[PDB]
C-alpha cells in the first residue's frame, strides 16, 4: 500500500514525486549555494548552505554548485544535501517506508552506482530500490516497444534503440554535449554584442535567454543571410537589473552546436549522424521500425522547430524509400518521470526491487547483478 | 637486377620494402590526418595533409582517418597519398622501374582489384604487379607447404587451409572481427572506471594500453573470479597529460571478444569454432595434417596467452585420440610481408608478372584471370 | 619601402613605432585630460585638451580621463585625438602613405572593431592596415610556435593556448582583472595607514608606488606572520608634496588579488586556476607542450618573485611526474609591439591586408572575414 518514490536526479534539474501521478510533485534545479560575502547582521536564520529554490532566490550572495557534471556525481556531500531536501523539505515524506526509482545514464561509471546503494541504504534507507535507464522509461512514457530515443538533458545526450522489448546494448551512443555546454557557448557569443556575463548568478540569466529566446533554424545559411540581410529576427529581453538586450542571429547559433559540435571544439558528429549511425549499427530486418519511431525526450528537445530538422537531416541521410516520423509530444520534459509513474505501478516490476536483507547479504554489487 | 617492391597494405599499418630481406624497411600506420582548427600563425610548412608518422606525432590537431575499412579501401584520393608517400618519402625510390607485390584479404569485392590495378599502371606506373593472397604468404614464410592459416590483422580475421600446395576455396572463411573491435570495445568497457576517452587521438592511446596491457586469460571464469578477489591483476599505465590509469578485469576482456563475439552483438562464433567449421569442411583424409599445422599470423595473434587458448579449446573440440598442434612464430607480425620476400625472390615465380603490355592488352580486368 | 606602422593601443599606454624595430619608439599614457579650474590668465597658448606626457605632467589642474576600459574603447573623439596625436606628433609621420598594425584583446565586441576600421579607413585613411590579436604576437616574439600565453595588461588578463601555429579558440579564456584594479585595491587598503587618495592626479602616484613597490609573496601566511611579527618588510616612498610614507604588508597584499580575486569581491578563479582550466580545456595529447611553454607578457607580469609563484601553483596543481617550465623573458614589457615588428616585416604576410579598395567593395564588414 505504500506508494514509490519516482526521483529523476538529472544534472540541472530534480524531478520528485509519488508513482500512480501523471506529472511529477516537486521539480527543482539541483544546485546548491554557499555564502561567498561577510555576514555583517546577526540572527534571522543565517544558513551556511541553501539548496534549490532558496538558492535561486538568493543567488546574489551565493555561489552556485552543481553536485552532477555529466551525469556522474562529484561532490557527495552536496548530492546528499539535494536529496535530504527533496525527500524531507519537497515531498515531506518519510523515506524509511517508501521504495526509491531512480534513473541512470548509459555507461556511467560503476562506483556511481556503488555509492548511490551505499548512501541510499545507510543514511536514507529504504525498504527496497530499482535504478532504471531512461529511455526505456521514455518508451514508457510514449506507450511504444519499439524505438529509438534520443534523450539529451542538461549533461548527457544518448541515443538508445529497442526492438519489441529487446535493449541493444551495442548501438547504445554517448556524447557530453547538452544544454550546459549550449549555456556556455551563449555566454561566449553574447559578448560579441559587449553583454558581459561571468559569474553563476548570471549563467543562471543566460540559461533564461536560451529557454526563453532560442530556436533551431532550418536551414543555417538561409538563416544566417535573413539576419544579416534585415533587422527583423532581432529580439529583446530585459535583465534583473533593468537593462535591455538585443539579440539578433545568436538566437539560432546557440542550438546549432547540437548539430554542428565543431563550434565548440569537438570532433564528434552531430546528433542527427549519431542517430543515424546508431541506426545502422544495429541490424537490417529492424531499420524499418527504428526509422518511423524516432522518439525524443528532455528539456533541449523542447526548441522550436528541432522536430523539423531533425525529420529533414534524417530523411537527407536515409534512402528516399523509407517513412521517417519524428515523435515530438509536447510533455517531453518530464516523460522520464512518468515512465517512472508507469514503472512502479505495474504488478509485474514489483519483484524486481533490491530489498535490505538481499543487500545485507549481497553487499554493495548487486545493482549490476539485477539491474542492467 | 630490379629488386621487386613488397608492400603489405593492411588495415591499420603499412608493412613496406625490398625482396630479399628479412624485415620490411617501413612499418608505418595508414593514417591520414587533416587540420581541425584554424591556423594564426603565418609561415613554418602549414600542410593541409599529413601521412604516417607525422600525422601520429601531431595528432591532437589533427581529424584522423583510416582509408582503409575490413580490408576494403574507401577513400581513393587518401590511399593514393599513402602509396605516394610509402613509395617517395619511406622507400625513396622511383617507382616505374619496380615491380610491386600487393597483399589482399579472401572474399575481398573485385572493384577494389580493379581500381588498385588502374591505379597502379595509371599513377604511379609499373612494368609489372602482383597481387597475392596473405594466408599463402604466411604459409611461405612458415616454410610448410600444408596447415591452416589464421590471419588477423586490423580488419579482418580470415581462415585458410591448405594441403600438399592445393587450397581450397570452399573452405576459406573470413570474419569482420580485429583489433579495431577490440579497441573500440576496450573504450566502450573503459567507461566502467571512469576514464572517457572520445577522440581519435585518444583512440591510439587506447591502441596503446591494448597493446601494452591485454593478454588472453587461459579460463574465463576463474580469472573474473580471480580479479574479484584480490587486486593482483590491476596494472597502472601513464597517459601523455601525466594521468595514471589502473586496469583490472578489463585487460582480459578485451580479447575475450575473439571468442565469444556475443559481447559485441556479433551473432557469428568465436575463432576456435571458426577453424574447428573451417578444417572439417575439408575432405576426411587431410584433417590429420590439418590439425598438426595450425599457423597462426598477423598483429592480433601477439596476446600473450592466445596460443594456449587455442589448443585447449581445438583439443577440446577435436577427438582426444590425436596430435593438435598450435604454431606460433615470435616474427609473425610481419610474416605476411616475409612471405611477400620469399615470393618475390623465387626464379619461379617471375613469369607470374601482369606486365603493362598485358594490361594494355587485356584492359583492367585480367586480375582476376591471372591472381585467383 | 614604406613601412608598417605598429601601433599596440593597450588600455593603459600606447606603444607606436615602425616595422621593423628592435624597441618601440614612442611609448605614452593613453589619457585625455582637461582643464577643470578657470583660467584667469590670458594668453600662453591655453589648450582646452592635452593628451599624453602634457597631461602626466600638468596632471594637478587637469581631470585624466582614460578612453579605453577593459580593452574596450568608450570615448571616441579621445581615441581620436589619441591616434592623432601618436600620428602627428610623437611619430611626425603622415598616415595616408603608411600601412597600419593594430592590436585588440580576444573576445572582444564586433562594434569596437569595425569603428575602429570605419575612424582608420576615413579619418587618417590609410592604404591598409591589419588587426591582429596579442597572444600570436607574444609567441611571434618568444619565437617559438606552441605553449599557452598568460597576457595581462592594464585592462585585460587573458590566456591563449596555440600548438605548432594552429590555436584552439574553444579554450581562449579571459578575465577582466588587470592592473587598473589592482591600483584601486591598493587605494583601498592605504587608507589602513591614514594615506587617502583620491584624484587621478593621485591614481598616478598609487600606480607609481605599485610599480616601484610592490612584489609578489612566494607564500602569502608566511610572509604575513613575518610582517606582523618584525619590522623588515617596510619600505618608504616620498610624494611630491615632499612627505614620506612607509607601506608594510601592502606590498604583496596588492598583487595577491591577481591570485585570489575574491580581495575585490570577484567569485573568478585565480590565474593560475585560469591557466590550469584552460590547458585541461585543450586535447590531451598536446598538454606537455603547454606545460613547457608557458609565457606571460605584458605590464603586470613584471612583478619581482610572480615567476616563481606561477611555478609553484601550476607544479601543485599538475601531476608532479611532468615537467612544468615558465618562461618570463626580461623584455615583456614591449613584447608585443616586437611581435608586430616580427610580423610587419615578414614577406609572407604582406598578401594578407585589408586594403582601401577591398574596404569600398565590401564595407566595414571584411575585417571578421580576413582577421580571426
Ligand atoms: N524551452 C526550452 N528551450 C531550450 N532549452 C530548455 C527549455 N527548457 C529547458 N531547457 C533546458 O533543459 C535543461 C534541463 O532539462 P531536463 O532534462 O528537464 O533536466 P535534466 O537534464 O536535469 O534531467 C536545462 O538546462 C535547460 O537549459
Ligand atoms: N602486442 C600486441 N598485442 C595485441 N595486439 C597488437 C599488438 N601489437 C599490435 N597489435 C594489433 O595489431 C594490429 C595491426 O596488426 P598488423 O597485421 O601488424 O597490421 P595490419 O592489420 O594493418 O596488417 C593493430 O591494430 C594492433 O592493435
Ligand atoms: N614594474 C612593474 N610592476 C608592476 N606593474 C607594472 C610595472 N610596470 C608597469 N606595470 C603595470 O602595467 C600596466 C600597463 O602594462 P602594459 O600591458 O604595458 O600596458 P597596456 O595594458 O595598456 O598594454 C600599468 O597599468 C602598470 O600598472
Ligand atoms: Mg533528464
Ligand atoms: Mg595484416
Ligand atoms: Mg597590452
Amino acid at each position: 500500500e505504500t506508494t514509490a518514490l519516482v526521483c529523476d536526479n538529472g544534472s540541472g534539474l530534480v524531478k520528485a514525486g509519488f508513482a500512480g501521478d501523471d506529472a511529477p510533485r516537486a521539480v527543482f534545479p539541483s544546485i546548491v549555494g554557499r555564502p561567498r560575502h561577510q555576514g555583517v547582521m546577526v540572527g534571522m536564520g543565517q544558513k551556511d548552505s541553501y539548496v534549490g529554490d532558496e538558492a535561486q532566490s538568493k543567488r546574489g550572495i551565493l555561489t552556485l554548485k552543481y553536485p552532477i557534471e555529466h551525469g556522474i556525481i562529484t561532490n557527495w556531500d552536496d548530492m546528499e544535501k539535494i536529496w535530504h531536501h527533496t525527500f524531507y523539505n519537497e515531498l515531506r515524506v518519510a523515506p524509511e517506508e517508501h521504495p526509491t526509482l531512480l534513473t541512470e545514464a548509459p555507461l556511467n561509471p560503476k562506483a556511481n552506482r556503488e555509492k548511490m546503494t551505499q548512501i541510499m541504504f545507510e543514511t536514507f534507507n529504504v525498504p527496497a530500490m530499482y535504478v532504471a535507464i531512461q529511455a526505456v522509461l521514455s518508451l514508457y512514457a510514449s506507450g511504444r516497444t519499439t524505438g529509438i530515443v534520443l534523450d539529451s538533458g542538461d549533461g548527457v545526450t544518448h541515443n538508445v534503440p529497442i526492438y519489441e522489448g529487446y535493449a541493444l546494448p551495442h548501438a547504445i551512443m554517448r556524447l557530453d554535449l547538452a544544454g550546459r555546454d549550449l549555456t556556455d557557448y551563449l555566454m561566449k557569443i553574447l559578448t560579441e554584442r559587449g553583454y558581459s556575463f561571468v559569474t553563476t548568478a548570471e549563467r543562471e540569466i543566460v540559461r533564461d535567454i536560451k529557454e526563453k529566446l532560442c530556436y533551431v533554424a532550418l536551414d543555417f545559411e538561409n538563416e544566417m543571410a535573413t539576419a544579416a540581410s534585415s533587422s527583423s529576427l532581432e529580439k529583446s529581453y530585459e535583465l534583473p537589473d533593468g537593462q535591455v538586450i538585443t539579440i539578433g542571429n545568436e538566437r539560432f547559433r546557440c542550438p546549432e552546436t547540437l548539430f554542428q559540435p565543431s563550434f565548440i571544439g569537438m570532433e564528434s558528429a552531430g546528433i542527427h549522424e549519431t542517430t543515424y549511425n546508431s541506426i545502422m549499427k544495429c541490424d537490417i530486418d529492424i531499420r524499418k521500425d527504428l526509422y518511423a519511431n524516432n522518439v525524443m525526450s528532455g528539456g533541449t528537445t523542447m526548441y522550436p522547430g528541432i522536430a523539423d530538422r531533425m525529420q529533414k537531416e534524417i530523411t537527407a541521410l536515409a534512402p528516399s524509400t523509407m517513412k521517417i516520423k519524428i515523435i515530438a509530444p509536447p510533455e517531453r520534459k518530464y516523460s522520464v518521470w512518468i515512465g517512472g509513474s508507469i514503472l512502479a505501478s505495474l504488478s509485474t516490476f514489483q519483484q524486481m526491487w533490491i530489498t535490505k536483507q538481499e543487500y545485507d547479504e549481497a553487499g554493495p554489487s548487486i545493482v549490476h547483478r539485477k539491474c542492467f
